[PDB]
């Protein structure tokens, strides 16, 4: 239970709820193949927002990840319960206008992720004990113009079968300047990239000890 409510951009905090599209409850997502998979919804609702925000191609975005909308500080027991081992993961989507475009359907392609580690830590635990902060590469080589960032964790703790697994995400709405155009990366569906047959989906974390976690979703984009 978890909520990306802000975006850092260049040392500066766009604000709570602006520029991404917040949902007030912190419950998760655990039909991947729901519209809501995308950018959350039903059964939350999800709050509108006008924010455009500007980002140089090239640069880092931090998501800030926080146990509700009105949780101030940034410990762990500010992000997520430590029980919630998981990837973490970024995707962009193009789109014709970030503060109206729905995010469902084709175009996402992945920028970011971070599953388990040779030491057996998981990307929910690095954000979970780094402040929340998720730090995500906007790649330079890709077209300028209006974004959707879906940033997710994933709680596998009661993942053994599926449904189970719980999937946390939200989508900022960026204005991406500089961007060179010079790559195109190939794109999947949300709903649809993700299975609930997945490696990564349906999985027990504890027996027998993970050795290696596959990410769901395709490989990262990098220029
Ligand atoms: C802009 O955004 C980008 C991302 O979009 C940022 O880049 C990332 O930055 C983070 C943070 O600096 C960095 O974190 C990891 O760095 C090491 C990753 O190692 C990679 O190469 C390995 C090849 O040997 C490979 O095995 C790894 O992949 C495994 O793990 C990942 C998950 O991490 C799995 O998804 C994957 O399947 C595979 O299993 C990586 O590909 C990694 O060593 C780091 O972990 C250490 O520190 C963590 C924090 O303390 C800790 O949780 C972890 O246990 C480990 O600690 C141990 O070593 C520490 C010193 O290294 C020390 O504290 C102790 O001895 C511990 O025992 C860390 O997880 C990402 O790799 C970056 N990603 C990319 C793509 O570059 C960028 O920083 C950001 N800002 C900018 C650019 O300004
Ligand atoms: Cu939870």
């Amino acid at each position: 239970h978890t909520i990306f409510s802000s975006l850092e951009v260049n040392g500066v905090n766009q604000g709570l709820g602006e520029g991404v599209r917040v949902p007030t409850y912190n419950g998760p997502i655990e039909d991947v193949t729901s519209a809501s998979i995308a950018c959350n919804g039903s059964p939350n609702t999800v709050a509108s927002t006008s924010k455009v925000i500007t980002v140089q191609a090239g640069t880092n975005v931090t998501a800030i990840w926080r146990y509700m909308l009105s949780t101030t500080g940034d410990s762990p027991a500010d992000v997520m319960d430590s029980s919630h081992k998981g990837p973490t993961i970024a995707y962009l989507k193009k789109v014709d206008n970030a503060a109206t475009a729905s995010g469902v359907g084709n175009g996402w392609f992945k920028i970011q992720q971070d599953g388990m580690d040779s030491s057996g830590v998981w990307g929910t635990e690095r954000v979970i004990n780094g402040k929340g902060r998720h730090s995500i590469k906007i790649p330079e080589c890709i077209a300028p113009g209006q974004y959707l960032l879906r940033a997710e964790m994933i709680a596998l703790h009661a993942a053994s079968n599926y449904p189970g697994a719980q999937f946390y995400m939200e989508c900022a709405q960026l204005n991406v300047v500089g961007g060179t155009g010079a790559k195109t990366p190939s794109t999947v569906s949300f709903p649809g990239a993700y299975s609930g047959s997945d490696p990564g989906v349906k999985i027990s974390i504890y027996w027998p000890p993970v050795t290696s976690y596959t990410v769901p979703g395709p490989s990262v984009f990098t220029c």
